[PDB]
């Protein structure tokens, strides 16, 4: 009458999926890393109306433990998609239906206690309809955790049953830096709360406030902030091939002085202005001034040889951080700009090709993880951008069709967090897709550690087995987990 099973972090559990074969879980992680798993529940006969869920400490040798304080629990909320995202090529969405995505937190981060009052509450819950309920479990490994094996439990209980499963965790003898190696720019347009920034930083994502009106050292020390934008927006975009004269060298220096002097600074100058060759000399004029002031120029455009020199005589490109879609990738031009000292980042939106990972709810969950980590590393890319995180509809917990344009509908476009009000909290809550992006950032970190230990070629051979390019990446979470384990076991070996 009470069927319980586990699923890996990037395995989608549908409401109608059959019970799996294991109720235990075996995980592996470094210090300073998250690993996650899911507990799925089904009532194949009747109803349990009052279901609770708890976890224990993870016990290691003797007295040794990882506290349950390091585990974060949520109940998955399913949202109904009535209109598919675009269907093209071989990378297709899974069809209209119920999708798990919003995460109902057991604990309000502001109180460290359960919410009350919410329209939706994590626990207790009812198990109905033969229809699955799913608990998401995050484990954060403490930076001081001794390497070795730890075991704890989860307990599912109701008025008519109780089932207990094992959580096995092996902690490897290495640590992910607090400051992530992968840089990012995720934009926030409407939610000005400190809690919204904080929710992103906790998932290893760097964010910038967009569209601010005229009216951090802590976040660095706590969350390892690794870059910051200065916010001189030229206003030039895909529809506006026009640019004003640049801020002056000392104007750029003045904005920069509001940040710590050790923090990597960029400027998001212009957006998708690639077709406007009109703008090359103005771009070079902006670049020369940023360069004199020690600031990187970031534009969402593909490398063009005309901009590989800023006209200052130094040889330096006019764009320092080239931000491209998967479909724009050109091996020869990317190798040229990497070789001369630039960065290339990836970004994603809509459904613009037949083959690339796509960022909508109705695609395979793996697509949010595979881009920042394995594919970026295989192609030498060092960052990720996303245009918006808070693009909510009027009914954000029930309607995720966030963009309708040109006969197409997009489910989750520009939307990675949900407002807290519906669950009785102030401030936003994560989605399952945000957890995948976090995991990809940690995947990127594994490869970076191996490069730094002098094992770049082997690391990239492993990276090419699951994420070699934008066309031939794995759709199988089991194979991705395998690849990651190979990396972690090698690092562990090298550090012992
Ligand atoms: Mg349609």
């Amino acid at each position: 009458s009470l069927s319980v099973w586990t699923a890996s972090s990037q395995e989608r559990v549908r409401q109608d999926d059959p019970a799996g074969e294991s109720l235990n879980i075996e995980l592996f992680a470094a210090r300073g890393e998250y690993e996650s798993f899911q507990v799925a529940l089904k009532a194949p006969e009747g109803e349990h109306r009052n279901v609770h869920f708890v976890v224990s400490d993870l016990k290691g040798t003797g007295d040794s433990f990882i506290s349950k304080s390091n585990l974060t629990l949520y109940r998955e909320h399913y949202v109904y998609i009535s209109e598919s995202s675009p269907q093209r090529g071989t990378v297709l969405p899974e069809g209209p239906g119920w999708y798990p995505d919003a995460l109902i937190p057991f604990i309000d981060p502001a109180t460290n206690e359960p919410p009350s009052g919410g329209e939706l509450i994590a626990v207790p819950f009812a198990l109905e309809n033969n229809s699955n309920q799913v608990i998401w479990v995050d484990i954060q490994v403490p930076r001081d955790a001794e390497a070795g094996h730890y075991s704890g439990s989860y307990i599912v209980s109701s008025e008519h049953g109780e089932v207990t499963g094992q959580i096995s965790l092996t902690v490897w003898n290495f640590e992910l830096p607090l400051k992530p190696s992968l840089k990012s720019t995720f934009l926030i347009w409407s939610s000005r709360k400190k809690s919204t920034v904080e929710e992103l930083l906790k998932h290893k994502l760097m964010c910038q406030q967009w569209n601010l009106s005229e009216e951090e050292g802590e976040w660095i020390e706590k969350y390892g902030v690794n870059c910051s934008g200065l916010g001189f927006w030229s206003k030039a975009d895909t529809f506006n091939g026009v640019m004003p004269p640049p801020p002056t060298v000392e104007e750029i220096q003045a904005a920069a002085s509001a940040h710590p002097s050790n923090l990597f600074l960029y400027n998001y100058t212009a957006d998708e202005i690639g077709h406007y060759t009109s703008l090359y000399e103005p771009i070079k004029a902006w670049a020369r001034n940023l360069h004199e002031a020690g600031v990187a120029n970031l534009i969402t455009m593909a490398p063009v040889p005309e901009l590989y020199d800023d006209g200052s005589g130094s040889g330096r490109s006019a764009v320092d951080i080239w931000v491209i879609l998967p479909l724009q990738y050109d091996k020869d031009r990317i190798q040229e700009v990497l070789a001369k000292g630039d960065e290339v980042w990836s970004y994603n939106c809509c459904v613009q090709d037949d083959y690339s990972p796509k960022w909508q709810i109705d695609f395979n969950p793996i697509e949010y993880r595979i881009q920042p980590g394995f594919i970026n590393q295989s192609l030498g890319m060092t960052g990720i951008l996303y245009w918006r995180v808070d693009f909510w509809t009027e009914d954000p917990w029930h309607d995720v069709l966030t963009l309708r344009a040109d006969g197409m509908e997009f489910n989750g476009e520009g939307m990675l967090v949900y407002p807290g009000e519906q669950v009785g909290i102030d401030g936003v809550v994560p989605s399952i897709r945000l957890k995948a992006i976090r995991k990809g950032i940690e995947d990127y970190e594994y490869i970076e550690i191996l490069k730094n230990l002098g094992h770049e070629q082997w690391a990239l051979e492993i990276s090419q087995s699951v994420g070699p390019d934008w066309h031939n990446w794995t759709k199988d979470h089991h194979k991705l987990e395998w690849a990651r384990k190979q990396l972690g076991e090698r690092i562990n070996d090298l550090m012992t």
